[PDB]
């Protein structure tokens, strides 16, 4: 075409290459949400739900099992040790009540 | 105009636009980096703070304060479910302790 078209169109390819890299970056940024939902589920949700279910089983009268994940180094481990304290208190109380029967 | 080369006149004419593109890309990278500290703050307020409060309450109950108020029972997420489980556990232990106290009289 004319000089203005020859010069201006010569940068179109480069601009598309810049856009391709920006599209890859935007797609990678978007992925963070679903990956963070998965990490939260495995790291936090499942252990919290497991601990709540264990607390319910203990409150219902099942004292045979030590509370799982007491050795975990984060706040979930601190919580699991606290629930273990309740389980041990309930176990002592139940054993003393059994010694009082008949 | 002191410019001696058309290649320099044309190529320099887009420098301002290119620097703007780069500055916006630097601002995007800086905004992305801010996500980490924000996510540590969200996790602390949403999860850490109530979990530690629940663990402290569980300890107080195990130590003998059977009347300790279990916080966050009205919460709509899994922390609320956990809090309600600790409340049922407090009720069960309270009954167990009172039953023993009465049996030994
Ligand atoms: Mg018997």
């Amino acid at each position: 075409e004319n000089i203005a078209s020859e010069i201006s169109k010569s940068v179109e390819g480069a601009i598309q290459q810049v856009k391709n890299l920006l599209t890859l970056a935007a797609d990678r940024a978007e992925q963070i949400v679903n990956d963070l939902a998965s990490t939260t589920t495995s790291t936090i949700t499942r252990p919290i739900i497991e601990l709540s279910n264990t607390a319910d089983k203990i409150a219902e009268g099942n004292l045979e099992a030590e509370v799982p994940h007491q050795n975990r180094a984060d706040e979930i481990g601190i919580l699991a040790k606290s629930i273990e304290r309740l389980r041990r208190s309930l176990k002592v109380a139940m054993e003393s009540l059994e010694e009082a029967l008949k």
